[PDB]
């Protein structure tokens, strides 16, 4: 049962793909790193997500191309692939529960595709916030608080935008009183409202 | 073994999620459908893909929220979910094979995410085209031919764009001779060179 301070790396592009991971607490960011140094987020994982699944494919004989980072402080479990395959026999039920975990991962990615598919960057941002409310939301007076410190830069890397654009967009939303920000945590008021339009 | 003609629906949003599917031949399009009929593609599936995985979470208890369409003529297998659980819990390693297929679905989707992250539509297009080269490509003398009829509208629905914009971009790519198109089949000339970028 391993822990990771916020922003520490769990695995680097190029590392052998030998382990599978289960997220216990916190959020994990998976990203692609381009030669220049720019990261694009491909996933923001919530608690109880299986990940590192490249290792279930070619296993130990192929390398990570994503970077996994503890987006908040993290606790997780991990095992080398050969150990996981075995525990599957000794438990043809664990097997079924993994299948459900991976199915959930698939559905979550598709939902981020929907988010990125919007032409209007504003709606893209609203749609991303809604996913976050679902994944990291905590109920409160004014609606739902996304329980993560979110920099504008981080939002930008997740919705294919730039810091500058995100700042402008978060501000348009605050003016309209549709969200609040305290210590970098976003509160979305009337979330079920916003769900309208898809 | 079932077959579906090109453009036939395999399942509609709101249909109970009762089966899991395995695509043997052809391409299947998963899309989100909006009140007025526009559709957004969330996946173009290639041969040998498990799909319909919502029913592994919930079986027929909940409903589909994506539209599954035969993007080309299609041949597939499908089984109700309890028949699957038995097949698995009764077949230990068949289960390791599913685990792998779902793993592959996850990585394919993440690549569509990388494709959509680009801010420049030209690059979304090229990047989408290169994925299609890997998924449905047939090699030939002038590079790789995407063995799919791809209308401009279908491309637009997959990369978050309008048709007019796709047409223009495809126009650019031909003028620059990075692709040619013949009868909706796109050939990418020197894809490995385009990959770098
Ligand atoms: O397994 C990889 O190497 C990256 C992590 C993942 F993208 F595969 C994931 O499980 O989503
Ligand atoms: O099962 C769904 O409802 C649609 C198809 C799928 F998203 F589930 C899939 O397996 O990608």
């Amino acid at each position: 049962v391993e822990t990771f301070e916020r922003n520490k790396t769990i695995f680097f592009p190029g590392d052998p793909a030998e382990r599978v991971y289960f997220l216990l607490k916190g959020a994990v960011k998976l990203s692609r790193v381009y030669e220049a140094g720019e990261e694009i987020t491909v996933a923001l994982l919530r608690e109880n997500s299986v990940f590192g699944v490249l290792s279930l494919l070619t296993g130990n004989k192929s390398d990570r191309f994503y970077h996994a980072v503890a987006f908040t402080p993290v606790e997780l479990l991990s095992a080398p692939i050969e150990q996981v395959e075995q525990a599957l026999k000794e438990n043809p039920e664990l097997s079924m529960l993994m299948l459900r975990g991976l199915s959930s991962r698939i559905l979550q990615t598709e939902m981020m595709i929907e988010t990125l598919a919007h032409r209007d960057m504003g709606s893209r941002l609203v749609s991303f916030l809604l996913i976050l409310c679902r994944d990291f939301g905590v109920p409160c007076a004014d609606g739902i608080t996304i329980d993560l410190k979110l920099s504008h830069q981080a939002i930008a890397e997740a919705i294919g935008s730039t810091r500058v654009t995100v700042t402008r967009l978060l501000g348009d939303l605050r003016e309209k009183k549709m969200i609040s920000i305290h210590k970098k945590k976003i509160t979305v008021h009337k979330p079920v409202t916003l769900s309208r339009q898809f």
